[PDB]
């Protein structure tokens, strides 16, 4: 028993990451193309045997509510478009897996998770990182005691970015810089490694505005987190570096993984009673795509919610809010 | 090759299992007098290094020192509260400094430090032994020559589980601070030499559990974050309740970083500059760190140069340190 998905935005994540990895998923299939792009409706459609009447344009999308072979939207847009897909893909009677970061602001998640519960439809957000082996089994060993109490978790996550022109660059379509895109996984992890939510937030921020990449969003913020059970971390968010990665430690020893949130590739590495050595997860049945594809087709079936649904997105915002508003008054937000 | 004699104040842990044996491999230094508040020490070590009775001092006859012209430099290794008492007896007794890090326990204190060997016409240099070791220099000179275009990011955490209670590095008015004073001053050291540059504004959070019996009077994690003037930016961790050490200094271009970074020995250097991240071996040095620093303080006099790393080195990281405390106390960021 397979879920059908509709994938919006045909761009680069969706293309070249996403759509293949139905290939390996047990409860999901791709069931319908929507795109801005006619070129890319016909060319894909053509690819993965999608009929003509399974391919929407933006103006034909809310048309989908009359298609059931169609339970989910994937929406893999430009972040500020988010939440006017979302509500749409709802309106549609359809549940919703939506892209990082969830959407430009606190009130803009609220509207989305509004959307679906009024629909009555199970809304998630693209994490990945939950499903992935090397992920899972670090939550594990802090879950398990490895590591005793977790005391900091220090975390950097970054790339060079390119073309100015780019929609990421683009303060309108982006929602802001480095901190919405890829220091969000910095943030996420301090969470999922914790457990907790923080209760204080410094951060600072740093941004050549004769950058021709830098006119509108920021380069650099960096961020400290504090949680009630004392537990800290010191994230690092850029786009004029590269980095990925993280390390949990506890007075019986740490755990670390680098790259941590990439494609592929992750690496993890312990120290536990011995010597830093190099340490394996546990297996996981399938890749971290495809698992996160059914894992949403699941919960339908079953009638239960994902572990990564729109508060977990929601969570991250409220954070990120308080995290710009540190850099720009210089002090500690309490949350 | 000329040697000059140092006395070593101060026959604690770092003095007799670390700093002592390594004379053996300076070329400019040599071992010429003890001071110790233990007499069994001055005759266990005395008799160990061939240091004769005429050149054992107590606290108590210390200032006599004064009269030995075996001794041109004195080591002190105590304590932090007694670093600026003993700097200034042994400036008084017309002798060159060598001083451990921390330089002292505030601000004030290291001013008076350097007031003290500017009136005396006596050098004065802080125990950072991390900017004579093989790999450090080597990440230094990969900045310094942009080999990672301007510095962005460094990246850098040191802590170690602490033990004992009772020991005077959990004495506050001993030690002057927690973590901060002694493990995390190796995150800030790092930031500033790895950068080149002085921080402009300091962002703190401190995590202590006051009923821990190790934490009534100290800080246990303060983690912190320094602004510099060029843009770059530093996250760093000083901890008493985890085991770390290392730093990963990036720019547009790549990075390196070492780990561990800044122990006695076994460091291992990783960079991801020309290709993806691999091992790299740094330019060997002649001398370990420790000889390294005994050297270059001899050197210094011998030559009528400055040190490297001065009293100002050790006073620009206390002036850090108050601002750092500052930060966390205040919940704001501080600007220097
Ligand atoms: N979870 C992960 O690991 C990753 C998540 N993401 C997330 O996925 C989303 C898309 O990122 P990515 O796929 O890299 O971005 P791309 O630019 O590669 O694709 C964006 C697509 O969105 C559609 N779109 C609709 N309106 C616009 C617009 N005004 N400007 C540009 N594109 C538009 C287009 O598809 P069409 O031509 O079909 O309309 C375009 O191709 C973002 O939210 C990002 O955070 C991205 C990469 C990895
Ligand atoms: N650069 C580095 O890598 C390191 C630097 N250090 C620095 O060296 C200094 C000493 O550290 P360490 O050697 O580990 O400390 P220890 O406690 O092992 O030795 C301290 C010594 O100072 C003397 N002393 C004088 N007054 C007192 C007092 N009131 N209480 C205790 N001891 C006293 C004693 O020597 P006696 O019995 O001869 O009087 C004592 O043995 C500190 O400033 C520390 O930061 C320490 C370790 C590593
Ligand atoms: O088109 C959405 C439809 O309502 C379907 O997805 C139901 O949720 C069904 O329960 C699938 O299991
Ligand atoms: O890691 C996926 C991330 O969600 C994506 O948005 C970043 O832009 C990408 O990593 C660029 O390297
Ligand atoms: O597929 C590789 C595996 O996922 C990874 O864990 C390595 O085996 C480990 O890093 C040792 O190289
Ligand atoms: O947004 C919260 C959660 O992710 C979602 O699945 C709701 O529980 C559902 O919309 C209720 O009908
Ligand atoms: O060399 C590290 C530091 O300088 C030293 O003071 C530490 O406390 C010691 O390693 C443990 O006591
Ligand atoms: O404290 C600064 C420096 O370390 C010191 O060597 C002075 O330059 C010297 O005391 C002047 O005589």
């Amino acid at each position: 028993r397979k879920l059908g998905y509709a994938i919006l935005g045909l761009g680069y994540y969706a293309t070249r990451i996403i759509m293949p990895r139905f290939a390996e998923c047990e409860h999901s299939r791709l069931a319908a193309l929507v795109s801005g792009t006619p070129e890319k409706l016909k060319t894909y459609g053509e690819q993965y045997g999608i009929p003509e009447t399974h391919r929407y344009s933006y103006e034909t999308f809310d048309r989908i509510i009359d298609n059931p072979d169609v339970d989910i939207v994937y929406v893999i847009t430009p972040n500020s478009l988010h939440r006017p897909f979302t509500e749409r893909a709802a309106r549609a009677g359809k549940h919703v897996m939506c892209e990082k970061p969830m959407a430009n602001t606190v009130a803009d998640c609220e509207a989305m998770i509004a959307a679906c519960k009024k629909a009555g439809r199970k809304l998630m957000i693209g994490y990945r990182s939950r499903f992935q082996a090397h992920n899972i089994e670090a939550i594990k060993l802090v879950r398990d005691g490895a590591l005793g109490p977790v005391r900091t978790v220090v975390t950097d996550h970054g790339f060079t970015i390119g073309d100015p022109k780019q929609w990421r660059l683009n303060r309108a379509l982006a929602g802001g810089g480095s901190l919405m895109d890829i220091g969000i996984y910095s943030l996420n992890a301090a969470r999922y490694l914790t457990g907790e939510e923080p209760v204080a937030v410094n951060a600072v921020e740093s941004t050549d505005r004769s950058d021709p990449r830098f006119g509108e969003v920021e380069d650099i913020i960096n961020f400290q987190l504090l949680f009630p059970s004392g537990a800290t971390a010191n994230c690092v968010s850029a786009y004029s570096v590269n980095c990925n990665r993280y390390r949990v430690s506890g007075p019986k020893g740490w755990v670390e993984i680098d790259p941590a949130t990439s494609y592929q590739g992750q690496a993890m590495r312990a120290q536990l009673g011995g010597p830093p050595a190099p340490r394996e997860p546990a297996p996981q049945p399938k890749n971290q795509f495809s698992a996160q594809l059914d894992h949403l087709s699941e919960c339908i079936l079953t009638g239960r919610e994902p572990i990564v649904g729109g508060d977990d997105g929601l969570k991250d915002l409220r954070v990120i809010e308080a995290i710009y508003r540190a850099a720009r008054e210089g002090r500690t937000v309490k949350l």
